[PDB]
């Protein structure tokens, strides 16, 4: 008799419902994509794995306009890349700086702790982003090495300009850190041309793949800093020296990289090449428009005050007075089978997220969401 | 749209369609798929929150348990393939100044004293030639000398084809007050492991050797007395996201949760299910037995065709994965190419120590068969009369 049985649960068919995720993601997976989600194993040093990491890295490189040959996949999902670019670009002592507007500067601050780094942060309200002048306030009182910088603030639906900070960096011999994970494919970004540094993002937003893999990309300015180190960085798996030599980003190892992860992402980044840049970026601020539109005919209000900062992809909309958030979003799901969220770290309690990424960026989506919205309004209980 | 012109084109590469070819993968990893789990791989995406999630993440839970043969509550996934749930174990269970003792064997043992280097412990090594397995006697000298609060060992040896004995390790390590972490990454589902019986206090392992399942996300588990080394760190672990009194909470591994953001690799675990699925309807008793039954019979095909075992006690040999020594006069790349090219069979060499010495065939879950077992043994017979010899 073994110690734990067989679980019962588990003799039930898997059975997963058809929904329309318009969340801050997961999102849809794209038919190429859900294809591809069935293909069959090779090997990982096989001469056609070898030949869709190139084609993966070209993608990357493309998605993030980049000529950076240190572009590449990391395991993991969500903003978790920002542990390998921390790992890697941090040692103890080094000064470090957030943009801490929500939730994420304040989890890069975190790591950073977790690490030695001397963290200092600029932090505004939820809702804000960054000027030029605050930037370089703070790179003049705290000389970091490094600055992060969220690009689309999934907690707060605020978008960051560019424009200027990377070299108002280097003027500090500071690099530019990006988080893209909720903006790359749905706003404009050009690593190369904007004097970003390192960057990353993630598979399960724009580019509708699965959830578990990151895209991060570093320069050689970047790569310096890694190579100037007195230590080792203390994860070996993340370590870029590692993951440099497993994509033949020198010119390759032995590692088990997820194939259908690959096969997806492959996928993904082929139907934003096809599409082209221009039309994607233009494609999400169509639809968010037309959200923004049928969100002010419900009386709904923007958590986002200045307009020029909201976040094409997500929408932080105000959790209207007198009614329970949870009890629209439970009728959004019930009735319309339509996966919209609540906050998350500042925004908690406060909002209603609304994500319109890549394959959902439609102006049917947003008819269908609207008309959730509109029902759960006149029938969910109101004080 | 923006405010500079887009200078880097599209690839032109990404236009043509995604095809693979159709091959047999008998070497270290990964295998192929059984149709459930393939199957698997198209389901739709749902929120990460959500019921049917949540419930999935439950069944993965239970699942663990019965692979691992484990009642721990705090049992999970974390992400990352191959053996990088060690980074997790290691973060979570060792402080700058900590001593920590490793079965260094082969590659896994390497890469734990690296690791664990790098996180500031005092790190002892005990080093045996590839191929060798750690006696008791062996252990317990290590025990005595380094007194380590954490004992590495490695269950299933991927890069010597080495299987460890697990019984009176755990015990063992107890009674020097030092906690025994097992690497079964590359045995669990076809190597006997009792993981709570054995007294062995972390264990990991990931989904793409013997449970077929992509794509490439660890599974791990610590009971009480591993839970208590964590909680009295005088300092946070170096991750946030593998921080486990962190990932405890948001996988409902202690009554009281908070959803810590973290993650969930949705597809993962749907392939992950199924083939817990699959070993739970088959039964652990009867997916040793088929590892142990296809193992012999490509042991016996080697025997005839003048093949020697890299590992020369035959109980150390590990089911999963044999380690061949390169036959004299052959260059292996050839005889690796050959079984690729004529066959369209995947075989490897070797791997960290064994690089250039060996060659390993795996035999992983789905593909442990007779069938497959007969196929190898001819692409390596045609190999050995047509590949060029000293
Ligand atoms: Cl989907
Ligand atoms: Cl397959
Ligand atoms: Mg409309």
């Amino acid at each position: 008799q073994l110690l734990v049985p067989p679980p019962e649960a588990l003799s039930k068919p898997l059975s997963v419902p058809t929904r329309l995720l318009l969340g801050p993601g997961p999102s849809n997976l794209a038919p190429r994509v859900l294809a591809a989600g069935s293909l069959r194993m090779i090997g990982h040093m096989q001469k056609e794995m070898l030949q869709i990491m190139e084609e993966i890295k070209q993608g990357i490189q493309y998605v993030f306009q980049t000529r950076n040959p240190l572009t590449l996949v990391v395991s993991g999902s969500g903003h978790c890349a920002m542990e390998t670019a921390l790992f890697n670009l941090l040692e103890p002592g080094d000064s470090f700086l957030t943009g801490t507007n929500g939730i994420w500067g304040m989890r890069a601050a975190e790591i950073a702790d977790r690490i030695g780094a001397r963290v200092h942060q600029m932090i505004k309200k939820p809702g804000e982003h960054y000027t030029l002048q605050e930037v370089e306030e703070g790179l003049a009182q705290h000389k970091p090495v490094l600055l992060f910088l969220v690009h689309g603030e999934s907690s707060t639906g605020v978008v960051q300009p560019l424009d200027g900070f990377g070299e108002l960096c280097h003027r500090y011999q500071c690099l530019l850190l990006v988080d893209s994970v909720a903006s790359l494919g749905g706003v404009p970004i050009y690593m190369d041309q904007q004097g970003i540094d390192i960057m990353y993002s993630s598979s399960q937003k724009v580019l509708n793949a699965p959830p578990g893999i990151s895209l991060i990309s570093f320069n050689d300015k970047a790569k310096y800093k890694v190579y100037s180190r007195k230590t080792k960085p203390v994860s070996f798996y993340t370590d870029i020296t590692y993951l440099a030599k497993l994509w033949g980003c020198e010119g390759v190892i032995h590692h088990t990289t997820p194939v259908t992860s690959l096969y997806c992402l492959r996928e993904s980044l082929a139907l934003i090449a096809e599409q082209g840049l221009e039309n994607c970026w233009r494609r999400h601020r169509e639809a968010t428009a037309h959200l923004h539109k049928h969100l002010q005919e419900m009386g709904l209000k923007f958590f986002v005050k200045d307009p020029e900062i909201r976040l094409p992809t997500i929408t932080t909309v105000t959790v209207p007075a007198g009614y329970n958030w949870r009890d629209i979003v439970s009728y959004v799901l019930d009735h319309f089978s339509i996966e919209i969220s609540g906050g998350l770290g500042p925004t908690e309690e406060r909002v209603l997220r609304i994500g319109l990424l890549g394959y959902n960026a439609t102006t049917e989506n947003v008819d269908r969401v609207a008309e959730a919205l509109r029902e759960a309004l006149q029938h969910c209980p109101k004080n």
